[PDB]
């Protein structure tokens, strides 16, 4: 079956219903057995790479699995379990330098065609019922040139696989401010960071004249109906503004990026665009939520869909 060497993953519950395999547990001081078929891993944490050396040295093919785009209630910080998670047989969707089975999910445009019913529904529910990888904050609540530029954790994965890092957002904040000099710009913290276990790019950044910090932790759909644009480096956040119907500029290099739906800053854009070519949102939108993700059902833990999620979430969100 699977192989898993990291504790971390092996205690994540209903492991086997995400992967849909059976799964064990391996030493990395024995050789590979011969019953293993491939070996995951959780992104390129660094506890991945002794077990993707060896799978690559004993030809097993390698999983890097991620929490799903529509995760959970409460953050993964503070312990709470996935519902959702992503299961990368190539890569995995936040490294850009490469294909990952997303990338070629999207670019299976027929496959994607054939979920449009429910991908226009579960994008309806995700942005009326104002859903996110996270749902337990509150809807934010304005008081109008508004730009929204989004932290993220600092040395985020997906920030460094995106091919970024500081430089990238000390550039998307400049941006942001010379090419819209009358707005209001809005510095949105990260919930991570908000919690106290992380801290962003914009920790040093003073609120300044035009610069407000949004240091409250609130759904993204409720804030980003308030602003007129969205600055992003590789945040999940930018696909949401899309989503809730906002122009997105993305200073790194996303998953969602290079497909012709974004105002693509980086410097290898081009390259990146001409790897991918170009896909419609709910191209994108089927290909990430509906195939590339896996979900349990949040009360039986048993193999489940987006939409048996999001119907769950939606209740617990009422309160
Ligand atoms: N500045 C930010 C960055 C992320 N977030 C939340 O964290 C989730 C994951 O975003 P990242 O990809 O930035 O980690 C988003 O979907 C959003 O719910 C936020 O609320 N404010
Ligand atoms: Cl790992």
């Amino acid at each position: 079956g699977i192989g898993i060497y990291s504790p971390g993953i092996w205690r994540i519950p209903h492991l086997e219903k995400f992967l849909a395999q059976p799964c064990q547990k391996l030493s990395l001081l024995r050789p590979v057995p011969q019953e293993v078929n491939a070996i995951a891993v959780w992104g390129h944490r660094p506890s991945a790479a002794k077990p993707v050396a060896i799978a690559k040295a004993a030809g097993k093919p390698v999983i890097r699995l991620e929490d799903g785009f529509v995760r959970s209630l409460d953050l993964g910080v503070n312990g709470e379990p996935p519902l959702s998670l992503v299961v990368d047989d190539c890569g995995i969707y936040y490294d850009a330098s490469k294909p990952s089975a997303l990338e070629k999910l999207v670019q299976d445009k027929a496959g994607n065609t054939a979920l449009i019913s429910q991908a226009r529904e579960a994008m309806h529910t995700i942005v009326t019922g104002d859903m996110s990888k996270y749902n337990l904050a509150p809807a934010f609540v304005a008081d109008t040139n508004i730009v929204l530029v989004v932290d993220q954790t600092f040395n985020d994965m997906s920030v460094t696989y995106g091919n970024a890092g500081p430089h990238e957002f000390a550039a998307m904040l400049e941006a942001a401010m010379a090419e819209n000099p009358q707005a209001e710009i809005w510095v949105k913290v990260h919930p991570d960071v908000l919690e106290g276990k992380k801290t962003g790019y914009f920790a040093d950044l003073r609120a300044t004249q035009r610069v407000r910090l949004i240091a409250e932790n609130v759904s993204p759909q409720s804030l980003l109906r308030h602003v007129s644009r969205v600055y992003v480096v590789t945040s999940q956040y930018g696909f949401e503004a899309l989503l809730a119907g906002k122009p997105v500029t993305c200073f790194g290099q996303p998953w969602y990026a290079s497909w012709g739906l974004t105002d693509d800053r980086h410097p290898q854009s081009a390259l990146l665009s001409a790897r991918r070519g170009s896909a419609t949102l709910e191209e994108l939108f089927a290909a990430a939520y509906l195939r590339y993700c896996r979900y349990i059902d949040p009360q039986t833990g048993e193999v489940s869909d987006l939409f048996t999620v999001l119907q769950w979430l939606q209740l617990q969100r009422r309160h």
